[PDB]
């Protein structure tokens, strides 16, 4: 089968010469175009992306004077040895100092009065509380007394955060941000800081946007908080740092983008204590005592936040992305084969011209529907075509007979490409088995009159026996036959001419049932001397 | 060529009326669609789908009681400032307390001892001490002697952790997580903490699902782990926050899902230190000398994974994915198309049919494959068409002849839509020029018998001069040419009578070969005065 | 419609046996075929991928010796309790101890030298000092007065990092790196350390790539860096951990893979402070004193990235991605139908084939274009085809008339599949309105000659009565009509008989235009008793 693999089909097309359905093709090609160049181009669908591997290295710088003598904080007072997607500067704080573990009373709060040992319960555990109660009721001091803990002591006092915030110069203070980024897939490395970036810069919105050192209150201000009212409870700020990095030669930009946003939410209940906030101790010993300095720091925890995609140009990425858009080139045949379907139908000249008279010109669509599709039939068994001489359309009989004359057995119409059911007079009784008397049993017409076999034509078509021998001779230019087998291919050649004639196609000349009164005149002509006869049989 | 543009080409087709094929094809199309519109809903192919940013704030809330006097662990003794995406709660340690930088003997280990200055090495450094040595075996205690090592002395015992962890009162501690996540490219925000949270509540896998209050005990029982027994030499506790966030406006919804997993490896082999430990040290001054506490701090590492995706409607992700699944639209087509040309061959009736009667009503494929296919040949030079008036098939001479008679070289068999090679009497030897001799030698028959330019039809459809005119008129109805220029029309004409005759298309007519006979016939019937005939020449 | 919607519709297709074609179309489906394969396969195509949740536990071994008496450091001393992605390791330090928040004279510095009270502002921060003026030039030394201010007495010294390095000895430590990795969505969890690991080796890009315990001098070799140089100032060192994951059974490995990269940039710009460092403070108090020994701490910051994806065999993946390159497999459709539509045109034996006779067997594509296209117009109503007697082609008017004579408007030469224009003689003038006059003044020949009404066949294929009775009998064998019904029968089908014969096909039939003398010679043959002829109308 090396000649059967070998071979190419084509299909067969009409051209229609068009100027309408060229226009509208052509416009309907340039619109899914002009949205799959636009679609790729605009997402950047032949990149191959990847997320940015990022290193961030922070440097904040500042003094701090805080009047209570005066206290002075620099970045080793304010910050710690962290300086990565996140660093601390404190902004506010309360001090508990010289604190031992020992039994002192508990700080008068809401309920942490006492009055009595059976309010104190020993071993409990107040989540309110930084102790762990004895079950006695000590004095705290002269007016009220307060349940006896076991705790670092004396305990932190339920003392609010200073306002306005101690430090709260830091909203002048400057952190420059270093970002170290990498794209291990495409191998591409890069920066924030530019050479010819300088020390003296300050980041602006709009005068320098590539400057990555920040003033803490102009972080805030961009962020539309308030420095000083967050300062005093604290808050989570982020920093942004978006990389939109395109890696192609041609179109290669890798710059970050700044943006700030709060992480805290000032909305917060009170419970969850709103702010930002710990508490850290500096131990130390004093009189062989082992004491510890308690210090609730308040301030601004800086968020680091870099993100961002380098893409570039991957032929694997392309051609999926066209091959998943090739399918839309067809929307251009389906419109238009829809238009040729559509217009093509009965209904529009029946109730939709008449309305409408602006597309009347579209009846061309008959025309081109004619041209493009051919309708056939499946041939099953009981598939019957009859024609009646009275009649201008051609019946088609699918149905079983079931004993039913096929006379009266109406079936759909279809345009052409002595017996009580006989209405010319001419027709004879079926000569098959009962069961399939009722195929036969058919009229050359609908209603009474003239039989077809009275016609001119048919004694000139059918019957004539020069012309069946010439068709044969056709077929078969040396035929020698006796009069038995050549009546026979004679009879069956007059079907033929009957059904052909009659039917016209010989789609439906294959399944066409002669009227009794044709058969038997064919019949008569070219007789069966012996045997009956076999009558219609089903040609597959 | 604006009207060689302006064209439009649309498919013939066959428009089959058959139940079976056209429920075949919708059943197929209703397949195709549930799953396209499944895949589509299920895997949120329409969206634009984007990683999330977080941002990580954790509060510890407990306190603890170590029996040794009493010693108070409050957040400040077992939690350092850290409140992102990791924290540490210390539930065992060890103290070595009063360490000053000086000469001092090694701590009796399994090869720590010494009886000679030869064992120990100056400057040597073992992996599991904490100084140098000098080379010097010194005194440690009266039993044993160990080599004496530069370090903080004296040296940290190799004590194994606490057995129960004396913090193991960490279970009942709470850890409150607030979770801020972003989504830049959506301009997303929200937390997993909701207005109508309490400070109250308590997670729970069923009760309480979104309270981000954790017991850390709960965590640990959440992980399938004993938290009583991690707590001896510690690990590291996995808090997963996940994010599956739906941001289109008519299926939002972005809450988290809490789940937890242990990802220290409790089968870690001994050299690789299970648990989770480290040192750090005291510092403080003492009658003028630095002094360090060392405290080997044991406990859990609690990391906060948050990951997550956001979705919303993207109309580029839509057309995509459409684009990518609209060529299984012609499964079906293909499926049907297959069924047309595979049942349609000759060994279905012959070794499939028999077998299975089943399959018996798919012979309409047959005649399916007849109103859709046209088979056509490469028109080579060499491609020659012969027809033997005693058989029934046609012969296809695609070969080269190579000096054999076209009468003996055999072709493949298609269907019709005085010599020695000679058969019928007939025929006469060709006047062609001895290389191209053979493509003339051919018989209109096989095997020995009449022959064909003896029939009737022949002197009718070939030689009658009467009907050659009609046609030759019908070409051109004012047509006027002498008796030299009417011969070579007429016998030229002859020629195709001949052909398509016996021939039947016109793609087959093109190629036929004359028999000799009939070639001859021909030629003396409309004789050529002066010259000498071409012969068949090839038509393209 | 129940029929309607069972309907199967077919393609209709031309078969060629050729060889070639053949050969080209398979060709290219392998190709197609292998490169759709070869992306699907090596980009895992079929596969959905997901990011990684990674955990590191990092652990530091070793001890060093400064000279400076002798001061031990071990992993308390140059680390901190960080073990998670970042880790930082000491190798130099510059020490201010014993500093007291009072007022100082600054440190000179390259402008913090005075001579008068009125170069120092009180309250100035100066962006090189640690505290803050109070307007008064204090002496620091007998040498230089510099101005007072309030900061931790005495100031830190501008005293670069010493070289070489302290800590220099940090190169011959180790870190073993613990990384716990998962997969969310495929529910895959992996760590990087396996049991056969044991803690004797050392990571070797060649000998040992899957032992995570690295040196850190052959982290900085493996980087291209110089630990001994970059220990003087510092830097940031990237230990990259990748993770290329295949979750399917048959083809799992879920392995890690080490790479080293600096982070830190040496080109870094002096006012940026190239390098790594940090400054904390040891807090004591002394003599009743708050006291604090500031150090700035140069070192190495380690950070693990961790990246990589897993994936796993997802079937709308695969699914998508085979939708999405099935229009791929119409690429021979294309190139074929292209060569066929290219090839068959008329300008490649003008102006190609006599440059190049090696495609000369390619005007086999003119043969395979008939088989495959056919051509039709538009039927607008103004289409009109011309036949002329003396003329081989037919040409189209398909533009309005106008008043000019259809004989001298000239259209388009399309291949046959007594008045002044007149040019035979037996022509008349039109009867019709005289604004549609036009249409019918049309002669049988362009040149003067004979009248084809004049020929043998005009009389007999369109004047013949007897004819032209048969074809209106074949169309209705049963007919009885009056002679004025006949007549208008008969002359109709005269008209189309002439149409027939001299344009051929019925598509060009429908709307030929009779010429003057053959419309007259029709209509005395079979003339209209009453009223006028209605002539030629638009048949859509
Ligand atoms: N289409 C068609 N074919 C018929 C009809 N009647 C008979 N035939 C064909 O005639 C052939 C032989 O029928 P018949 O002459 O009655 O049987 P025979 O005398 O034994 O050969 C069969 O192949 C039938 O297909 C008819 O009404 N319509
Ligand atoms: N198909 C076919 N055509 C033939 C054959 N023999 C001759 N012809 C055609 O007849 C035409 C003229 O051949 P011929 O009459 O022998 O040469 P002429 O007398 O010089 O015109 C050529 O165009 C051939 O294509 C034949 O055996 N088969
Ligand atoms: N194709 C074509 N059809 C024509 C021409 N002239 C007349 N007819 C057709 O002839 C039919 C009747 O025209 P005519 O005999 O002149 O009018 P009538 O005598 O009133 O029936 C119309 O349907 C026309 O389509 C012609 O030149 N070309
Ligand atoms: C009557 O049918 C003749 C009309 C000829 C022009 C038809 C134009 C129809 C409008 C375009 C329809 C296809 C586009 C559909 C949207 C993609
Ligand atoms: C004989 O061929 C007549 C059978 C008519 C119905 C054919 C049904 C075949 C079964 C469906 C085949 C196409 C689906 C293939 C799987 C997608
Ligand atoms: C003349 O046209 C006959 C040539 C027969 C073989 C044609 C081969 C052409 C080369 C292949 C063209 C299609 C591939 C195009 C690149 C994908
Ligand atoms: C910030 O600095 C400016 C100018 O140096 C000063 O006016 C302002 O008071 C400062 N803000 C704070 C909060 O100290
Ligand atoms: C910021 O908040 C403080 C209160 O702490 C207020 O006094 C000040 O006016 C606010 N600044 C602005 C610009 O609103
Ligand atoms: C946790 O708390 C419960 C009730 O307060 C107590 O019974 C239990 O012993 C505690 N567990 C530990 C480890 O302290
Ligand atoms: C947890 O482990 C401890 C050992 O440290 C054991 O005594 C206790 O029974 C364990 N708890 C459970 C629930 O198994
Ligand atoms: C590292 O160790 C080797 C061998 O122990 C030693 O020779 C070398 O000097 C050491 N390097 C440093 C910087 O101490
Ligand atoms: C590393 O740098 C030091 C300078 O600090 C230099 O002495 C040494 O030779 C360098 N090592 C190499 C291998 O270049
Ligand atoms: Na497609
Ligand atoms: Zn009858
Ligand atoms: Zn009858
Ligand atoms: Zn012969
Ligand atoms: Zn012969
Ligand atoms: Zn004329
Ligand atoms: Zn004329």
């Amino acid at each position: 089968s090396w000649n059967d693999v070998l071979q190419y089909e084509t299909n067969k097309v009409t051209r229609i010469q068009s100027t309408n359905y060229g226009t509208v093709k052509w416009v309907l090609h340039m619109i899914v175009f002009s949205y799959i160049s636009f679609a790729l181009v605009s997402d950047k669908l032949y990149q191959r992306k990847e997320p940015v591997i990022s290193s961030v290295h922070t440097k904040v710088k500042g003094i701090a004077e805080v009047t209570e003598g005066h206290s002075i904080f620099d970045t080793a007072d304010y910050t710690f040895p962290l300086q990565g997607n996140s660093f601390f500067v404190m902004t506010n704080y309360v001090k508990s100092e010289g604190q031992v573990q020992t039994l002192c009373p508990e700080y008068p709060r809401r309920g942490a009065q006492c009055s009595s040992d059976r309010r104190c319960k020993k071993g409990w555990m107040d989540p309110q509380s930084k102790g762990i109660q004895t079950g006695r009721c000590v004095p705290y001091d002269k007016t009220r007394k307060t349940c006896e803990v076991s705790a670092w002591c004396p305990t932190e006092e339920e003392k609010e955060a200073p306002r306005p915030a101690l430090l709260r110069s830091a909203e002048n203070f400057t952190v420059l941000i270093k970002n170290n980024i990498h794209f291990p897939g495409h191998n591409y490395t890069t920066r924030n800081i530019l050479p010819t970036m300088n020390g003296s810069c300050t980041f602006h919105k709009t005068w320098d946007p590539q400057c990555s050192i920040f003033r803490l209150g102009d972080i805030f201000q961009e962020a539309g908080e308030n420095f000083t009212e967050v300062a005093v409870q604290g808050g989570i700020m982020g920093i942004e740092i978006y990389w939109d990095c395109n890696l192609d030669s041609w179109s290669h930009h890798c710059r970050p983008r700044y943006s700030f946003r709060r992480l805290d939410d000032k909305n917060t209940d009170e419970s969850f204590v709103p702010g930002y906030n710990f508490r850290y101790a500096k131990y130390y010993k004093e009189n062989n005592v082992e004491k510890r300095t308690l210090i609730k720091a308040f301030g601004i925890r800086f968020d680091i936040l870099v993100f961002g995609t380098g893409g570039k140009f991957d032929i694997i990425q392309l051609v999926v992305y066209i091959g998943s858009t090739l399918s839309y080139f067809g929307l251009a045949t389906v419109c238009i084969d829809l238009l040729i379907n559509t217009y093509s139908s009965a209904f529009c000249r029946s109730g939709v011209y008449p309305y409408c008279k602006c597309c009347e010109p579209c009846t061309v669509n008959e025309y081109y529907y004619r041209k493009k599709c051919e309708s056939i039939m499946e041939p099953k068994p009981t598939l019957k075509y009859v024609s009646f001489v009275d009649e201008p359309h051609i019946r088609m009989v699918d149905q079983q007979l079931l004993g039913k004359s096929l006379q009266v057995v109406k079936g759909q119409e279809v345009p052409r490409p002595s017996p009580s059911w006989c209405q010319c007079g001419n027709c004879l009784p079926s000569r098959l088995p009962e069961q399939r008397r009722a195929l036969e049993e058919l009229c050359c017409r609908r209603k009474p009159g003239r039989c077809i076999t009275t016609s001119k034509l048919f004694h000139k078509l059918v019957l004539s026996r020069d012309t069946l021998q010439l068709l044969l001779l056709y077929q078969d230019p040396l035929l020698v036959l006796g009069e038995e087998a050549t009546n026979s291919r004679l009879r069956h050649r007059a079907y033929r001419c009957y059904a052909t004639w009659r039917f016209g196609s010989q789609d439906m000349a294959d399944f066409a049932i002669l009227p009794s009164c044709c058969r038997w005149r064919i019949r008569k002509e070219f007789p069966k001397t012996e045997g009956q006869y076999s009558g219609f049989k089903y040609p597959y």
